[PDB]
This record gives C-alpha cells, structure tokens and sequence, in this order.
C-alpha cells in the first residue's frame, strides 16, 4: 500500500498516466469505443483480449505486466436514474476489489458515466461520490484524470474539502 494513501486530480490524457495500473471507462463488448476507451485501446490494445464484461462490473486484462481494469458504467440514455445510479456505484465497488487483488500502490481512474454515457447530464458529483465510497477503504494512491478545466477545479475542491 501507499505510505499515506491520497487522492489527486490531473487534467490530461489517462493514457499518459504515472500510476501502477489504469481503469478504462469500457463498453460491455470490449470494443475500441470512443473518448477514454479509444485512448486506452491505442495505448494498450493487447488488454482488449476477452475484456467484454457486463454493466456494473470490472474485468482486468494484462498488457505485458501492466494491468488494465475495464470498468463498465451504465449508459444513462438506457437506464432509469435509479437503476443507473445503482450500476454506477457497483462498477466502482468492483474496481476497488480489483485494485486490492492486484496489490498495486497506485491507480489512474476516470469518472465513469460522465461522457457519452451521461445521458446529457452533468454527473461529476454523482460519479465522484461513488468513486470515493468504493476507494476510501483501499490504501492505493488514487489519481483521477479529467479533460475539462472547470471539472479539474471542482474535483480538486471536492478532494480538499475532506482533508
Ligand atoms: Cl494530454
Ligand atoms: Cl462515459
Ligand atoms: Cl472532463
């Protein structure tokens, strides 16, 4: 585990992370996709061998010795707000189990269901709070990746409020 487990946020491509493993914001079919998923496919294509997994779950596939944890958040265009909230919380709980099982000291994670699976709604707080609920009991250093300047400021504020 990390000596003093922390949360940090960086505004950059998660494919350039400086952590011991990465969480892909995957689709259930293991396809290259778009956004974070397409960047992950270009950087670690070998990790997409048998990576298909249902909504609400996470499946890890190794690229060399580097773990890629494919986590499938719900697409809010298809789920109700109630059922989607439950599956989004569940995907993050499965990421925490995988990070623990892998024994890594750090993990790079995106905010699941906040891009093309958001159903056109701002889900920063919803997704980040489910990330904290799952990851708080792990001892890995967590580094959250985002691309928008206003999102970086809001995520940073939410991390600092708890310290
Ligand atoms: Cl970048
Ligand atoms: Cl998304
Ligand atoms: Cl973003």
């Amino acid at each position: 585990g990390a000596m003093a487990p922390s949360y940090r946020v960086k505004r950059m491509d998660i494919a350039k992370n400086d952590e011991e493993c990465v969480v892909n914001a995957a689709n259930p079919r293991g396809l290259p996709g778009d956004g974070v998923c397409k960047a992950v496919y270009k950087k670690w294509p070998e990790s997409f061998k048998n990576s298909a997994t249902p909504v609400g779950t996470a499946k890890t596939v190794m690229c060399g010795t580097y773990p890629v944890i494919h986590a499938v958040g719900p697409n809010f265009s298809n789920y109700t707000e109630s059922e989607g909230d439950r599956e989004l919380a569940a995907a993050y709980r499965e990421v925490a189990k995988e990070v623990t099982r892998l024994g890594v000291n750090s993990v790079a994670i995106p905010l699941l269901s906040t891009g093309v699976y958001s159903g056109g709604k701002d889900r920063l707080t919803q997704s980040l709070n489910h990330l904290f609920t799952a990851m708080d009991s792990t001892d890995a250093d967590v580094v959250i990746y985002c691309r928008d300047k206003e999102w970086e400021k809001k995520i940073s504020e939410a991390i600092q409020m708890r310290t």
